[PDB]
C-alpha cells in the first residue's frame, strides 16, 4: 500500500497534524492523508470489521478495548526505551487483554474552575461548600453550578469514598462487580443530595445553565474539562482551574480520558506507521505543531508535559487526572452509565432514596452488562449457523439427474417454440434489452412483449463464471437452500475478494458522477452483461484465510468441483420470473387497495408498513402516521389495511420462499418473540416501498435486513428505454418484464436503477419488501414497556388529546402535548433498551446486521 491514512475528529487540530505529516513525506517519501469523517465513533468499527478504513484512528482509549476484543487493533509493540518517555498510566488506559493496542497522546480530566473575583481561594473540601455558598448568597451570588444531568460530572463526588465502575484486577475488569452500593458512593451521593435539598444546588442544572452562569460571573465555581476554556476565554471572567475538592479527606476522582492512536489490524502499514507515531508525532516539536492548531490539554509525553504544566490550568487538569480513575475501555460501561444517569437523576428529584437509586443502578447495570454479554455469544452462533441438512452425495446425484432431466425437457420446448420465452418475451442472450414493449391488452398486469433497443450483451466480467455442471449445481442447490425452476436456470460462482473490490469502484464511480447516474456509472453498466428474462442465482465464494464472515470450523462438504475446496459459499442475488397467475394477482391487487385508500406515505418514494415515525411525536404504537389514523377513523372495519399489508408481505414471501428455502430460515433466525409481533406476518418484511417509474443511484444499504427482495409490475402500454436494474459488482443488469423479482444481500452487493424514458402511458411499478431494524427494535421496546396489544388504545388517546388540543387552542398548543409523548416514548423505549430488548439479532459490534448467513465450507481432501 506504501501510504498512510489517518481519522481524527473534527473538533481536534487536524491541520497541526497534517503538518506533522508532511514532514514524514520527506524524509520516507510516503504521503500521510489526514480525513475527519462525521459520526467517527461508529463509522470505525462498521468500516474496519470489513478489512477497510484507515492506517491510524485517533479516538479517546475507551472505545479502543472493545475494537480490541474484535480484532480491529494491531498490537504496538514499542521498546522499553520509548515507553520511558510517556506516564506509565496512560499506557495503563491502552493496555487490552495484556496487549498494547494504542500510542497515548493527550490526557483530559474534570477540573475545578473558579472565579477569583468572586473567590480568591477556592475551598479545598466538599465540606466547606455549605458554609460558602451562604456567604455568597447573601451577595446575590452562588458558590458552584455543574451540569447535574450526565453522571460523568456527578462521578468525581460519588467515586471519592470509594464507589468504582467495574473492579479492575489482573489486566481485566469484573463485569459483575459494580462499585455503585458500596457505603463510599453512598456517602458521595448523600452529599450531592444534601446540597439540592439545602438548596445550595439546583437539581435541575444542566450543562449549558451551568456554563451560563459561570461565563456571565454568576457563580463562583463550576466544574469543567479543557473543552470549555475557549467559551470561559471570551468572558469577562478572571478565572482559575484548580485540583477538585476532596471529600471525606479524599480525592475527587474524575474519569480520566486518553486520546489515543491506534493501528488497523487490517492494516499493511503497520512499521511504517510505528515509525510515523514514534519519531514524528510523539515529540516535543511533533505535539506541539498539534497544539497551536487546536491545544491538546495535557499530553501523554513526559517532556512536552513540562512544558504545558508551565500553564496552571494543564498542571490541574494533569493532578485531576492523576488522582482520577482511568475510564474502563469495555463496551459494559454503557450499562453502568445509564444505571447511574438514572439513580443520580432519581435521587436529585427525591424519585428515590440516595439508598434505593444506588441498589437499583448496581443490580441493573450487573444485570445488562450480563446480558450484553450473552447476546455477544448467541451473535457468534447466529453468524455461524447452518441450513437443514439437506445436502449428501447421493442427494446431489439424484438432483443432477433430475436436473438434467428438465435441462433436455426445456431444450426440446425450446426447439419447439422457436426460441426461448419469459411469458411472451423472446429472450436472446446473444443481446442486451436496452428497451422493451408492454402491451396492455386487459385490466391485468401490461406484459412485456417485445425487444425494442438492443447492443451485442457484453461478457461475464473475470471474476464471475457461470457454472456448467449439474452436479455443482445441484451441490450448491441442495447447501445453499436454493431451488430454481428445474432446467431454466443459470447458477453463478463470484469471487469474494473482487466482488468487493467491484463494490468499491461501484461506489467511486457513483460518488464521481456526483451522486448521480452520470458518465461513470454509464461505463460500468456498459460492461455489464443483460440477464432480462433469466432465472438465476449467483453464489459468493470467500478462500479460507474482509466483508465476509464465514466460519472454517464448521462442517465441512465434499464438492464435485475441486475448485470450491478451501472455500465458503453464500447466496448473494437471486432472480426469479414469477409466472403471472393468481399470486401476482393477489400482490398487484394489495398495492393498488393501498394506493387508493392513501396508506403509502410519502418520503421520492413511497412507504408503508410497520413504522415508527419518531419525528411524529404522539406515534406511539406500528404504522405510518395514515395508518393510526385509519384504525381510528374507519367507520367499517379498524384492522382492514393491516389485513391488506400481512397479505402483501405474506404473498410476496410465500412465492419467493418456494425457490428459497433458506428464506425462512433466516427469519426464524434474526426476528426475536419481541420482534414477531412487529413484523408483517410471518416474514422478514416490516418496510414496503413504491417507485413510479423511478430510477434510483448505485449504493449499499446499511442498516436493513440480510436479504431484501424488489419487485416489479407493469400498468399500461408503452415503451420503457433505460430503468435496468444493475448488480455492477457482479457484472449483470436486466429489465424487470412480467412480474421480476430480485433477491439480494442489500447491504453487501452494491445495486440501483438506471433513469427511465417512456413512450406511451406505461408505468413501472417498483416495490422493495425491507427489514428497517430500528423500527422493530423501538416497537419490540414499547411493546416490553406498554403491552403489544395496548399499543392501539394509547395511539387512540394520542391522537384524541392531540386533536383536541387543536381544537381547542391552536397548532402550537397541540404540537406541545405531541412533544411531551414524545419526551416519555423516549424516556420508556430508553429504558427497555437498556434492558437489552430487541426486534432483532445484531451485531454488537456493528449495531447491524451479519453481512450473509449460512456459509457453506467446501473441503475436498485427497
Ligand atoms: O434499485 C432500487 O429500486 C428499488 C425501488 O424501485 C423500490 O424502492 C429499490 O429498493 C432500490 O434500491
Ligand atoms: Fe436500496
Amino acid at each position: 500500500e506504501g501510504k498512510l491514512v489517518i481519522w481524527i475528529n473534527g473538533d481536534k487540530g487536524y491541520n497541526g497534524l497534517a503538518e506533522v505529516g508532511k514532514k514524514f513525506e520527506k524524509d520516507t517519501g510516503i504521503k500521510v492523508t489526514v480525513e475527519h469523517p462525521d459520526k467517527l465513533e461508529e463509522k470505525f468499527p462498521q468500516v474496519a470489521a470489513t478489512g477497510d478504513g484507515p492506517d491510524i484512528i485517533f479516538w479517546a482509549h475507551d472505545r479502543f478495548g472493545g475494537y480490541a476484543q474484535s480484532g480491529l487493533l494491531a498490537e504496538i509493540t514499542p521498546a522499553a526505551a520509548f515507553q520511558d518517555k510517556l506516564y506509565p498510566f496512560t499506557w495503563d488506559a491502552v493496555r487490552y487483554n495484556g496487549k498494547l493496542i494504542a500510542y497515548p497522546i493527550a490526557v483530559e480530566a474534570l477540573s475545578l474552575i473558579y472565579n477569583k473575583d468572586l473567590l480568591p481561594n477556592p475551598p479545598k473540601t466538599w465540606e466547606e461548600i455549605p458554609a460558602l455558598d451562604k456567604e455568597l448568597k447573601a451577595k446575590g451570588k452562588s458558590a458552584l453550578m455543574f451540569n447535574l444531568q450526565e453522571p460523568y460530572f456527578t462521578w468525581p463526588l460519588i467515586a471519592a469514598d470509594g464507589g468504582y465502575a467495574f473492579k479492575y484486577a489482573a489486566g481485566k475488569y469484573d463485569i459483575k462487580d459494580v462499585g455503585v452500593d458500596n457505603a463510599g458512593a453512598k456517602a458521595g451521593l448523600t452529599f450531592l443530595v444534601d446540597l439540592i435539598k439545602n438548596k445550595h444546588m439546583n437539581a435541575d442544572t444542566d450543562y449549558s445553565i451551568a456554563e451560563a452562569a459561570f461565563n456571565k460571573g454568576e457563580t463562583a465555581m463550576t466544574i469543567n474539562g479543557p473543552w470549555a476554556w475557549s467559551n470561559i476565554d471570551t468572558s469577562a471572567v478572571n478565572y482559575g482551574v484548580t485540583v477538585l475538592p476532596t471529600f471525606k479527606g479524599q480525592p475527587s476522582k474524575p474519569f480520566v480520558g486518553v486520546l489515543s492512536a491506534g493501528i488497523n489490524a487490517a492494516s499493511p502499514n503497520k512499521e511504517l506507521a510505528k515509525e510515523f507515531l514514534e519519531n514524528y508525532l510523539l515529540t516535543d516539536e511533533g505535539l506541539e505543531a498539534v497544539n497551536k492548531d487546536k491545544p491538546l490539554g495535557a499530553v501523554a509525553l513526559k517532556s512536552y508535559e513540562e512544558e504545558l504544566a508551565k500553564d496552571p490550568r494543564i498542571a490541574a487538569t494533569m493532578e485531576n487526572a492523576q488522582k482520577g480513575e482511568i475510564m474502563p475501555n469495555i463496551p459494559q460501561m454503557s450499562a453502568f452509565w445509564y444505571a447511574v444517569r438514572t439513580a443520580v437523576i432519581n435521587a436529585a428529584s427525591g424519585r428515590q432514596t440516595v439508598d434505593a437509586a444506588l441498589a437499583a443502578a448496581q443490580t441493573n447495570a450487573a444485570r445488562a452488562a450480563a446480558m450484553s454479554v450473552a447476546l455477544a455469544s448467541e451473535y457468534q452462533l447466529v453468524q455461524n449457523a447452518q441450513l437443514p441438512q439437506r445436502w449428501s452425495q447421493s442427494a446431489r446425484k439424484s438432483l443432477a439427474i433430475l436436473e438434467a432431466t428438465a435441462r433436455k425437457e426445456a431444450t426440446a420446448q425450446m426447439e419447439a417454440a422457436g426460441g426461448s420465452f419469459c411469458g411472451q418475451f423472446p429472450v436472446d442472450p446473444a443481446f442486451k434489452v436496452l428497451s422493451l414493449e408492454y402491451s396492455a391488452p386487459n385490466p391485468d398486469i401490461a406484459r412485456a412483449i417485445r425487444r425494442v433497443d438492443s447492443v451485442p450483451n457484453p461478457p461475464l466480467p473475470s471474476h464471475v463464471v457461470a457454472i456448467q455442471s449439474t452436479a455443482v449445481d445441484a451441490d450448491l442447490s441442495l447447501a445453499m437452500g436454493v431451488s430454481l425452476t428445474p432446467g431454466r436456470h443459470t447458477s453463478y460462482l463470484v469471487d469474494a475478494r473482487a466482488l468487493q473490490q467491484s463494490n468499491s469502484a461501484a461506489v467511486a464511480a457513483r460518488k464521481a458522477d456526483g451522486d448521480k447516474w452520470g458518465p461513470a456509472c454509464d461505463e460500468m453498466f456498459r460492461g455489464c452483461r443483460c440477464v432480462t428474462g433469466q432465472e438465476v442465482v449467483f453464489y459468493t465464494a470467500v478462500k479460507e484465510p474482509s466483508l465476509f464472515k464465514p466460519s472454517f470450523d464448521g462442517p465441512a462438504f465434499r464438492p464435485s468441483w475441486g475448485e470450491l475446496s478451501g472455500k465458503a459459499t453464500g447466496v448473494v442475488a437471486c432472480v426469479l420470473q414469477v409466472p403471472i397467475g393468481k399470486e401476482t394477482d393477489i400482490i398487484c391487487a394489495e398495492y393498488d387497495n393501498l394506493v387508493s385508500k392513501g396508506q403509502f406515505a410519502t418520503v421520492t418514494v413511497n412507504m408503508t408498513g410497520n413504522a415508527l415515525i419518531q419525528n411524529d411525536g404522539k406515534a406511539i404504537s406500528k404504522g405510518y402516521a395514515v395508518a393510526h389514523r385509519a384504525r381510528v377513523t374507519s367507520n367499517v372495519y379498524g384492522k382492514a389495511n393491516d389485513v391488506s399489508l400481512q397479505r402483501l408481505a405474506e404473498t410476496v414471501w410465500s412465492v419467493v420462499e418456494k425457490r428459497l428455502s433458506f428464506m425462512p430460515a433466516y427469519r426464524d433466525l434474526v426476528i426475536t418473540e419481541q420482534g414477531k409481533p412487529f413484523m408483517l406476518g410471518a416474514t422478514a418484511t416490516n418496510i414496503i416501498s413504491l417507485t413510479e417509474n423511478q430510477g434510483v443511484m448505485l449504493h449499499l444499504d446499511t442498516d436493513d435486513g440480510v436479504w431484501t427482495i424488489i419487485l416489479w409490475f407493469h400498468r399500461h402500454s408503452g415503451i420503457i428505454a433505460g430503468g435496468e436494474f444493475v448488480l455492477p459488482s457482479l457484472g449483470i443488469s436486466f429489465q424487470p418484464l412480467d412480474f421480476t423479482i430480485v433477491v439480494f444481500a442489500a447491504n453487501t452487493i452494491v445495486h440501483g436503477t438506471r433513469p427511465l424514458q417512456t413512450t406511451g402511458k406505461i408505468i413501472r411499478w417498483g416495490s422493495s419488501h425491507f427489514l428497517r431494524f430500528k423500527d422493530v427494535n423501538a416497537l419490540a421496546q414499547l411493546g416490553a414497556a406498554y403491552g403489544v396489544d395496548e399499543l392501539d388504545a394509547k395511539q387512540r388517546d394520542q391522537l384524541e388529546e392531540v386533536d383536541a388540543a387543536n381544537s381547542k387552542d391552536g397548532v402550537g398548543a397541540a404540537r406541545r402535548v405531541a412533544s411531551c409523548m414524545a419526551a416519555e416514548r423516549k424516556a420508556a423505549i430508553e429504558a427497555q433498551k437498556a434492558a437489552c430488548v430487541r426486534g432483532v439479532v445484531m451485531n454488537p459490534c456493528t449495531g447491524r446486521m451479519p453481512s450473509l448467513l449460512f456459509w457453506q465450507v467446501w473441503r475436498k481432501p485427497p
